[PDB]
This record gives structure tokens, C-alpha cells and sequence, in this order.
């Protein structure tokens, strides 16, 4: 089975840095998309954080902010991308650039389970769109993948586009999203990993 | 001659009375079905997420008495100068909303006979910020040149974006996002916005 893990909430815990921020940056990332209007995932952070910044009265806490975010911490259980990468084709598909996903992934000693890397920012729009989607199902000549995502609204862009989805339920929600259920649920990495054992 | 054109959830009637994280929810789901390519008509959008948001706090039996709540929104008070305004100017109405249910809302607070006309998102199956929206205003009353009144800072930028003019209703004594165009007009209230055109006719 082929997997396509989001990162930003999925294997980055993003709970370290200013919630109005990361909430903004997302915000930002989809009304940039329905105006037609591509900016890169780095300068949306840039922007957001000075923005939310600004309004805080915190415009000197900038690099500070910003290096909390150069730093996100993976979450534990992602240590089972191990056990995962050698029974599945591991892949990220992420908002973030290449580069930026690839620095992540190593600082927290984790790119080298990942057989690729992909990024929205290629297609110019970001997710939920299906051309994101889409995009990294033709790149592998794949049609039978798995979206992994924490964000619920990823889950069902991925759905929406055609791509079977699991959910890491790491908020542990007992409502379903809105747009539907996702193909799968597990709690964590190590949940998913036990899950496709049982699958393969 | 100038044209207005009205958003109307947060800028003609205060949403303050429902359950704001329902209003947040209710927004962001039409901005994620656009970016999807999909379509919900906005009355079954605010009943799927009023349900979700409910649910989560255990209080779906509470449904009926919220939706009516949404039903029974009302106007800002400065909405009364809709009189004067649409006097001088002609206004219109652009929403999200089903013409329909914009219609109603109006007519409950006894402003709909200040519109010339009411146009809804609901015509391009897409909703705003999508350019298709405003455009399609533009396209249908056959205008170049128009004002999207707003209290929304994304419906302002949306506005900007698709080559239309904008006027902020700053209602909360905020700035717009820094995402894109900046607002012709900025006004705290409809008195002000009166006040704004008698300097402009």
C-alpha cells in the first residue's frame, strides 16, 4: 500500500507555537487559493506571523516566533514511520515546500523513512484542491494510496479528489468531520502501523 | 451614480446572537467546498455545521432552538440609514446566502424595500472569495464600477481581488488581512458610510 503523510499537525506537532498563527497561516493558505492568487507556503508564514504579531503588540518576538516554528517537534509515535516504511510505500504530501518539509523530517530524524516528497506548492494551489491531490496519485502512477492526516479538512480533500484517506484521530473527536467518514481511523502512528498489518 | 453592493451576514445583520463557533464553522465550510470544486447550498451548509457543532458539545437536541436563532437574526441598529442611502445610491445586496433566505432576513427587519436588487454566491456554485462571485454581480447588473460593502476584511479582499472597489465596515476595531488589496473606504458604521457618500455624490 502506498501512503501520502501530511505533515504540518500530522507529524509535526504544532501545539508549541501561537495558535491565532497557525490558524491564520491555514486561513490564509485557502482564501490565497479561491482568489487565484499562489504565494509560497514560507512567505504565508512570514506574513501571517507578522500579522498576528502586530496585532498582539509583539512585533519584536518575530524571530523568536519564527524559529519555534523552524523547530516543531514531531510526535512521539512517529518513530513507528520505521516499522511503517518497510511493509508501505512511505511518501509526504504537504502545503510546506520540498525544502522546507525535507529540513523538518531531518532535524526530528525522520526523512529517512520517506521514499518522496511532495508539495502543493508545485500545482500552485494548496489543499484542500484536488489538483494537490491529483497531482500526487499521477506522480506515482498510483490510484489505490492513502491520504494519513490529523486535519480533518485534508481527510476529506483527499476523499473529495478520489484518494482513500486514514485519519490520526490525535485530538481524539468522537463526532465525524463534516463531508463525510474517513476510510480509516486510528489514534496514532503506532495505531496505524498495527493497522496495516492486519490490511496488507 | 454610485453603486453599492451589500454583504449581509456581519455587515447588515449582527450574528453576535448564534453560536459563534457555528458562524466560524459555517464560513470556513463554504471556503473549503470552493477550494474542492463542490457545492452545498448555503441552508444545508448552516444546517450541517450548526449539527456538527452541536454535536460536539452535547447538545444536538438544542438544533430547532438554534436554527430558529439564525431564522431571527437582527440588523445593526445604523441599518436604518439604508433608507437614506438607497436614496442616493443604488443598493444592492450580495451573499453568500440564497436570495431566498436573504430576501427573508431583510423583510423581518423591514429593509428589503431599501434594495434594488439581491444577488447570491449561490448563482456561480461557488462562494466568495471566489472572483466568480463579484464578477457575476458586475456581469449582471452590468457595471464597471462598484462598492462591495463589507464588515467581513476576506469579503473586502475578496472584492479587491476581482477588480471590484470596497468599502470596510470596521466594526471591531480591526485591520484588514495583509493578504492582498486594501479597502477604497473605511467606515465604522452605515452612519458613517451615509456620512461618506453625501462628501462623494
Amino acid at each position: 500500500i502506498i501512503l501520502a503523510f501530511d505533515i504540518f499537525g500530522t507529524v509535526l506537532d504544532t501545539s508549541t507555537v501561537i495558535q491565532e498563527f497557525r490558524n491564520k497561516q491555514l486561513e490564509y493558505t485557502w482564501l490565497l487559493t479561491i482568489m487565484g492568487k499562489y504565494v509560497e507556503f514560507e512567505e504565508i508564514t512570514k506574513i501571517t506571523l507578522r500579522y498576528i504579531l502586530k496585532v498582539r503588540g509583539e512585533e519584536s518576538k518575530f524571530d523568536e516566533e519564527l524559529n519555534k516554528w523552524k523547530n516543531l517537534k514531531a510526535y512521539e509515535d512517529t518513530k513507528y514511520l520505521k516499522e511503517i516504511s518497510e511493509i508501505a510505500e512511505v511518501y509526504a504530501l504537504s502545503n510546506g515546500s520540498i525544502n522546507e518539509v525535507k529540513q523538518h523530517l531531518e532535524r526530528n530524524g525522520l526523512l529517512r523513512y520517506f521514499k518522496g516528497i511532495f508539495s502543493a506548492e508545485s500545482v500552485k494551489e494548496y489543499k484542500p484542491s484536488p489538483k494537490v491531490y491529483k497531482y500526487f496519485l499521477d506522480s506515482i502512477g498510483a490510484k489505490e494510496a492513502f491520504l494519513v492526516s490529523s486535519n480533518a479538512f485534508d481527510v476529506i480533500g483527499a476523499k473529495n479528489a478520489g484518494m482513500r484517506s486514514i485519519f490520526v484521530n490525535r485530538k481524539n473527536t468522537i463526532v465525524d468531520p463534516i463531508g463525510g467518514k474517513p476510510d480509516v481511523i486510528v489514534n496514532d502512528f503506532k495505531e496505524l502501523y498495527e493497522w496495516i498489518l492486519r490490511y496488507k
